[PDB]
């Protein structure tokens, strides 16, 4: 079993992982990291399969590296992300049905329209702007809070929180240790917000609430169904969009691709989450010694499982370097795979096609005006600034 002190969460593989996927995927189907103590999967075949293997490989321990058996979570865990069948169950299909294809027909025209208003706004004031603060994140911020139902007031929140929550699946560091002197007032503000008293309209807050009613969940799962709408609703897309738009604005050649044809808009998102693969590892924990990919993981042992390197894989994928409008990217685990797939990818993908649909429309050229900056994160591919100039038709 190949052994190796790599760090996948040391700062020069988090600002740039692509050699450390390659070695990875290399080495073998699986890796023993020696400073985790976990077993790392980078292949596309190993990655996909523990995904899908919810009965050898759990997810209530925690997905993340501290170990819920022994570790004291740093708060209640999601009961979606971090549950097993039975109790995954109900949680998972009421929001997959609140947040499928069909329930999000009503708000396409909205985004789409929210899209293009500030679109046409960025452009009246500036062909120079950031991406990430003007456009990436602007534009979740308007429209998904406004679609759970949240007020207004203390929207600043969703980002750190988010932030916070994904740092929290990596080792201790100083992104990890970021508050303590915020991190409650991140969650006191949260919280409060997921009560059924604080949401409006018929937004899908209400909706998980009216399941309640109905007896699909419990009153006191709705508010923690609601906080995972509050934990990966935003931070996700945000930085899934300023991926995108990164790509575009140094990939000039798929950029008048979409605009040839505006139908790619609607499937550029996905490749780009192949290609960037904004979540790059999950943790699982192993209930019994499994045997996968020559190696057994021993019972109670942690699978680090490498979305990134997985999605990046030429045993899968050709070229698999290239962000391509052409590729098909179906099958790809950037939103993982299996019973804890992504419940929230419909509306990314909306978020990202009402985005590309407006600017696209608008926009003949873009590229990089400025130096970029990542934010380190122990998960996330994460955005601190991506400065652009385009050019008007
Ligand atoms: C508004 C946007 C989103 C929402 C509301 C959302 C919500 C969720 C939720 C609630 C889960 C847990 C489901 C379960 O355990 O059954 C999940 C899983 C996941 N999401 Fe999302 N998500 C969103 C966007 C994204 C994006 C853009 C990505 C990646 C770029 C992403 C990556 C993932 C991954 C990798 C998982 C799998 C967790 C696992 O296998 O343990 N999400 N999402
Ligand atoms: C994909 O990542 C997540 C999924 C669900 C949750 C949740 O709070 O349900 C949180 C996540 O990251 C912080």
């Amino acid at each position: 079993l190949p052994v190796s002190d790599a760090d996948p969460f040391a700062l020069d593989v988090l600002q740039d992982p692509l050699p450390f996927q390659a070695n990875l995927r290399d080495a073998g189907p699986v890796v023993y990291l020696r400073r985790y103590d976990v077993f790392a999967l980078g292949r596309y075949e190993q990655v996909h399969a523990a995904l899908t293997d919810w009965q050898s490989f759990q997810s209530a321990a925690g997905v993340g590296l501290s170990n819920f058996r022994y570790e004291t979570p740093w708060r209640p865990p999601s009961i979606l992300l971090e549950a097993d069948p039975p109790h995954h169950d109900a949680p998972r299909a009421v929001l997959s049905k609140i947040l499928g294809p069909r329930a999000l027909q009503k708000l396409r025209a909205a985004w789409i329209q929210d899209a293009e208003a500030l679109v046409d706004q960025l452009l009246a004031n500036t062909t120079e702007f950031d991406a990430v603060t003007d456009l990436a994140a602007a534009f979740p911020l308007r429209v998904f809070p406004d679609a759970v139902g949240i007020p207004d007031a203390g929207r600043e929140n969703l980002l750190p929180y988010g932030d916070h929550a994904f740092n929290a699946f990596g080792p201790a560091n100083g992104l990890v240790e970021k508050g303590a002197p915020r991190v409650a007032e991140l969650s006191g503000w949260v919280n409060a917000q997921c009560a059924r008293d604080a949401l409006t309209g018929d937004g899908f807050g209400a909706q998980i609430w009216a399941a309640a009613d109905r007896g699909d969940i419990t009153y006191e799962q709705a508010p923690l169904v609601v906080r995972s709408l509050l934990t990966a609703g935003v931070d996700t897309t945000v930085n899934g969009l300023a991926a995108v738009l990164y790509a575009f604005a140094t990939h000039p050649d798929q950029w008048a691709r979409l605009r040839e044809n505006r139908t790619l808009a609607r499937t550029a998102f996905d490749e780009a989450v192949r290609w960037e693969s904004p979540v790059q590892t999950f943790f699982r924990t192993a209930t019994r010694d499994t045997e996968i990919g020559g190696a057994t993981i021993p019972d109670g042992k942690k699978i680090l499982m490498f979305l990134g390197a997985a999605n990046r894989d030429p045993r899968r994928w050709e070229n698999p370097e290239v962000f391509d409008l052409g590729r098909n990217p179906s099958g790809h685990v950037g939103y993982g795979m299996g019973i804890h797939q992504c419940v929230g990818q419909h509306v990314a993908r909306l978020e990202s096609e009402a985005l590309l649909t407006a600017l696209a429309s608008r926009v003949h050229s873009l590229e990089i005006a400025g130096p970029v900056h990542r934010h380190l994160n122990n998960t996330l591919r994460s955005w601190e600034s991506v400065p652009v100039k385009v050019r008007l038709p």
